[PDB]
């Protein structure tokens, strides 16, 4: 429950235990990962491991606001991971701004906003990112992009808007930090939009609960887990790192 | 995480505490509910409160296997709740057999089966019940049926198939017990289908993790919570009940 879920610090602990026990899972690409399966925690920090990168997150936000399904429209030089997963025409699925703001995904943000505006206690206030046809759309034109966020539900209780984020898959290092920033953005916008609609509502942002089928770290980031395991420091540069994982 | 989520017995405790503290939420129909928001627990029992009803569950299973979107096709006299939520033509959305077996919902079961058959470690093995167009489809032709199950993801680790059930809304009393029976059915079928595909796999059913945006009890069932709170008995007939909630 929202009231006492796991914290991010406890998520760190369990990832550390998974690495120390060598609880390894081979990836779709043949690499090792460690995982929490069925993860569920309150996102009480904006990152788990790694450094801040407000600048990349702002670029991704602008790409989301454009709703463009083409990775080249990401501001500046598009990251290599986006180039790799895109189709032969540069197209993807996981533009989250498209997911919640495009008419072609059935106006998720606006309909959730309207639902909660008419019934503050509604259990039907939700933004549905993925879609049944994703079973076939994830590799359209040779892309490799099976939507990672399934749904985000918004529940207003005691004048706080809580977000229940349901993801099938989330990378602990870049993924969570970028996706948290996005979900906090949408939550704050929804609070502001509802408050602007009626001054008697007086809502504030509540808790963001993170639910992930596979919350994982790739072997290329094991050094971050190991360094935190040994020192409590959530970040170290790869150059400075001294330890087992290169 | 799968390893130590809440148990059903702890879910009972928290619902009991919600009732004792009069933590009430008014329903879409003007009635009271108590809730766990962002519930996440291992379904280590097949019910929370209430009596067994294997016979109703078997009728619902047959209706799911028919994939019929019409409530009259439920075997026997269709329950009043199904008649109430159906459209002017008797139609609904939430036939879960349609959701996972119909071609019109993009072959969720078969595609999840194929995905896990080719990549046992896949994070993309999922059955997507709801859909973005649900923002408009939930009241087609005057029905009132916004799909309650969003997604169910299947993760095979250490030869155990775990199910991560993501629901926006679940009634503790009839809902959870019926829906648990269904999700356990699908999980066992998926295990059997994968094992029948290759005798080296040797999978077994793992844990079913239940994630619910609003896991709630309606006031008409508060007596069950209260009786359990006072006695530890998970069921009492309404006739036998003596206490505050009629």
């Amino acid at each position: 429950m929202i009231s006492d879920s796991m914290t991010v610090e406890e998520i760190r602990l369990h990832l550390g235990l998974a690495l120390k026990e060598k609880d390894f899972v081979v990836d779709k690409t043949g690499v090792k990962t460690i995982e929490i399966i069925g993860a569920s925690f309150v996102a009480d920090e904006p990152f788990i491991f790694g450094a801040l990168n407000d600048e990349y997150i702002q670029r991704e936000l602008e790409w989301y606001k454009s709703k463009s399904l083409f990775v080249k429209d990401i501001p500046g030089e598009t990251p290599k991971i986006w180039q790799q997963v895109a189709s032969s025409k540069g197209e993807i699925n996981s533009n989250y701004g498209w997911a919640i703001w495009s008419e072609d995904n059935y106006a998720q943000y606006d309909m959730c906003l309207a639902e909660l505006g008419q019934n503050p206690d509604s259990r039907r206030g939700i933004m549905i990112y993925t879609r049944p046809s994703m079973q076939f759309d994830y590799n359209k034109d040779g892309m490799s992009d099976f939507m990672c966020t399934n749904t985000v539900q918004y529940l207003i209780r005691d004048k706080k808007i809580n977000a229940v984020v349901n993801m099938r898959s989330n990378d602990v290092v870049f993924g969570f930090r970028n996706d948290y920033a996005w979900q906090k953005y949408v939550l704050d916008k929804l609070v502001s939009d509802l408050n602007a609609g009626d001054s008697t509502r007086q809502y504030k942002a509540g808790s963001i609960i993170w639910n992930v089928g596979s919350l994982h770290v790739y072997s290329r980031h094991f050094y971050l887990v190991d360094h935190w395991w040994k020192t409590g420091e959530t970040h170290i540069s790869k150059k400075d790192y001294v330890g087992k994982y290169a």
